[PDB]
């Protein structure tokens, strides 16, 4: 509901670090690894398995054991600067091919 940050600047500089991120969870109780997640620049919003990306501020939520942070970071929130620092756009356009080609069949 609010626009994707496509810059190189996070829009939540506090959760930049790692360890600030995975102190957001807490007690986990959901599908998704935590530590994966903060990986994914992740942290939890308190409700539910709800996580922003520190970065793009890109949201996702309800989370299959078969999903996968990255994964969903890319698919959802392709802009995300971070996703390509950390990913690199080859990684990132074989994640978007295999979603538009996941469709087909
Ligand atoms: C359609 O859903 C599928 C799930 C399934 N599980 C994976 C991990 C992710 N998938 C996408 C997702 O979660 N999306 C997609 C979209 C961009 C349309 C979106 N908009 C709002 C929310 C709710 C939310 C608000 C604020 C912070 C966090 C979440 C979630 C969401
Ligand atoms: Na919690
Ligand atoms: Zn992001």
């Amino acid at each position: 509901m609010n626009f994707p940050n496509s810059t190189n600047l996070p829009r939540n500089p506090s959760m930049a670090d790692y360890e600030a991120r995975i102190f957001t969870f807490g007690t986990w109780i959901y599908s998704v690894n935590k530590e994966q997640l903060a990986r994914a620049g992740f942290y939890a919003l308190g409700e539910g398995d709800k996580v922003k990306c520190f970065h793009c501020g890109g949201g996702l939520t309800d989370w299959k054991p078969s999903e996968d942070p990255w994964e969903q970071h890319a698919k959802w929130y392709p802009g995300c600067k971070y996703l390509l620092e950390q990913k690199g756009q080859e990684y990132i356009n074989n994640i978007h091919l295999t979603h538009s080609l996941e469709e087909c069949l």
